[PDB]
């Protein structure tokens, strides 16, 4: 197919994320390194992936690790059933995830998407209570402003106002929820957030919650004191701490987890996107020893959740390649270069009319408008200067790969600092 | 790097599997250190060994494994583009996947929802159907129907209008959505079902958006099949009350059941489907959601407006890419010869079965063959069993049962059907 009939198959017959049908997508053929190749007017153009491509390609396309890792396993074995098999690609990355995440983490279920993750722990969350002999714990607590997938638990601890899944809450489960967490530490915060937990405790299985990032919700940054002060809360009142570390996994936020900012370990830990360096998708709940065999000696017996691709082996393997890659080398001081560089860029747009607040944490930028921004003008500006930026709510944002040059940051920032100038033009 | 032992101590240590525990599990899962063609090679007592994958894999390898055109495809595509997010961009694979899924399924389905695993399509089907029925103002209309014996995947909302016994809806009270559940469909065709799903359906249409079934094989939930003449009543009783109709076809899609989709055999269309598993040949994860024309334009013209739905890999062109392989190989050559030619072998080799004390029922259809017995079979018997005789086979409940790859050559069904013959022998 040419680019054009692309266009025309696409308008007829595929329905995008988030979108309605029939009321136009660029085509991409190509992806190399921190480039992608668009057609734009019938030309192809060279413009860099700001959104490592919602988050995922944090190696960049095409890398020669992964690919090679792909190709590896491919000639080997494709896939096999999980159900009564077990293979190398599964044992690596299972080995690897527990060894880098919080400690206590010791057992892992992997999916195939982040908000089956997010049903995979809500479950081991419910059915451990009723492993304990507490079935009356099947609520799930948070605080606004969050995000967690679009399956119909997840989408019941998705903000209920603000959140994209606002016009469904009348059908969802009906959950507990906290006031927004605010940037700075509060301990007022703490104290009401324990106060509200401590009314409910008898009917909750779990607190779920980004840690420090809040992602698609808002791109919101909360003080990491919140955590330290999460996991006290939950360990007196015997409340289960899930992290949905899907967003901020694998060096984001500056480190490793962004759990680790407050030296916090959940008892359950969802974890996906840059997974697999953003090749495949591929996604994992971790729980502690403990959750694991009170599951496994309740009356169930077993976590009753099997899907058919669980621990592909292709995917595995990428995914052992990308986490290695990221180990093998100085990725902290990568990030706090990368921080650096969005900090430094994205400085000029706090003098903007437009502009009300810009913020860094790792590898994360974030121009926050005083109207929501139009991506009619948003994304022909950015790919006038080479630049994939994906705009949403009030919010320019940028995402690298964590091998981007400082020039290509620079390039990066430069993109952002217009679009937000043109919102207020 | 890791040995076979290394593997099975860093698996009961740290591995979650399907449907199980940690720390309990009566048998040891085994070592898989290869697959290709109709063949794995399993690690028994140190010792590789090849034996066939009667269960394709879950129903996925429908080409086996390795097949040369899936790799190439495969690879082809990761020299190019691996992956760009589906949010404000589109890409070949994704387009040729699109349409070649609208030409082949049936007639009216012409919009495509990719998602990431079975269990989403279905959850992605359910979304549309409410939003669909939000968008004629009738907001009631929220609650699920479908027949007994069903699987339609492990989500919250996909475990609601599983078989209330086979997702053991007792440990999740209250906690599930309440469907409306018919009798189990027969086998045989008996209009007085039909007649009795209609009265049922009918005091619950304004509550109801959708009936979801299986079409003709019913597979996690029993393998269980029943005559596409009720597929038939269903379309016409949705059709007069004003309901949806949801054909799952997660298993039986791509001329598993002799049809390139269950619903052929009852020349119906739904309104909404859901494909996966053998989509992709069984290489990587990938499903789709289909509807059609009405539905697509009920839910953009509705005053909520978007479907709020958007997975992160949504139309990954890696799995795209495989699956317009896998698809196109599959329409290039003489498949539904080669199913009916599966469908006799199957039948063949399993005759001797309906013989053994053990056993209640042979059934096939398709290239599915099942051996139903009168108790559990047990892993820890039938396992050893099999592979003794060079086979890969799942058994669960009482259900000793085969969905071979499309490129089983006779004699390997013959493998794989004495191997099941001699395991019910054993019950
Ligand atoms: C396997 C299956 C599903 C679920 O697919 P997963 O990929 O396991 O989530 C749903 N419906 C039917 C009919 C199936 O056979
Ligand atoms: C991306 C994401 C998910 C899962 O979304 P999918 O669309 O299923 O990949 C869940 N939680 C958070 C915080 C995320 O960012
Ligand atoms: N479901 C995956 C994602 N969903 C969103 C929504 C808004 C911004 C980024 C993302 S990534």
């Amino acid at each position: 197919l040419t680019p054009e009939q692309i266009i025309a198959v696409d308008g007829a017959h595929l329905w995008h994320p988030y979108s309605s049908i029939g009321r136009s997508p660029v085509v991409a053929v190509a992806a190399h390194g921190a480039w992608l190749t668009l057609i734009r007017d019938g030309q192809p153009i060279e413009v860099l992936d700001a959104m490592s491509s919602w988050w995922t390609a944090i190696h960049g396309h095409g890398h020669p690790a992964l690919d090679q890792a792909l190709t590896t396993q491919l000639r080997v074995m494709n896939h096999v059933m999980f159900g009564g098999l077990t293979h190398e690609p599964a044992a690596r990355l299972a080995k690897l995830l527990v060894d880098i995440t919080p400690a206590g983490l010791d057992t892992v279920f992997f999916s195939d998407s982040g908000s089956v993750s997010v049903e995979v722990a809500a479950k081991m969350a419910l059915q451990y209570w009723r492993g304990r002999g507490l079935p009356g714990k099947r609520r799930l607590m948070t605080w606004r402003g969050g995000y967690h997938g679009d399956t119909f638990l997840a989408m019941s601890i998705c903000d209920p106002h603000g959140g994209m899944h606002s016009l469904w809450t009348d059908v969802l489960a009906a959950q507990v929820f906290a006031p927004q967490v605010p940037r700075d530490y509060d301990p007022a915060y703490s104290a009401a957030f324990e106060a509200q937990l401590a009314q409910h405790a008898g009917e909750l299985a779990a607190v779920v919650v980004e840690p420090v990032v809040q992602g698609a919700g808002g791109m919101r940054f909360h003080d990491p004191r919140y955590l330290h002060d999460l996991r006290d809360i939950c360990r007196r009142y015997e409340v289960l701490l899930i992290f949905d570390e899907i967003a901020t996994g694998f060096g984001r936020t500056g480190a490793l987890f962004a759990a680790d900012h407050a030296g916090v370990s959940p008892d359950i830990m969802c974890v996906g996107k840059a997974l697999t360096g953003g090749y495949l998708s591929l996604a994992a709940t971790l729980c502690t020893a403990d959750v694991a065999h009170t599951i496994s000696a309740g009356a169930a017996g077993a976590l009753m959740h099997g899907p058919t691709f669980m621990a592909n082996p292709l995917a595995c393997a990428v995914s052992v390649a990308s986490v290695e890659l990221l180990l093998g080398q100085d990725w902290r001081t990568r990030i706090t270069e990368l921080a650096a560089g969005l900090t430094a860029g994205l400085d000029t747009a706090r003098a903007l009319p437009a502009v009300t607040d810009v913020r860094v944490c790792g590898a994360i930028g974030v121009i926050e408008c005083d109207r929501p921004v139009d991506l009619a003008v948003a994304t022909p500006a950015a790919l006038d200067r080479g630049v994939w930026l994906r705009p949403f709510r009030n919010l320019v944002y940028a995402m690298p790969p964590y091998i981007c040059t400082p020039a290509e940051i620079t390039q990066i920032t430069s993109a952002m600092v217009e679009v937000a100038r043109l919102v207020g033009s």
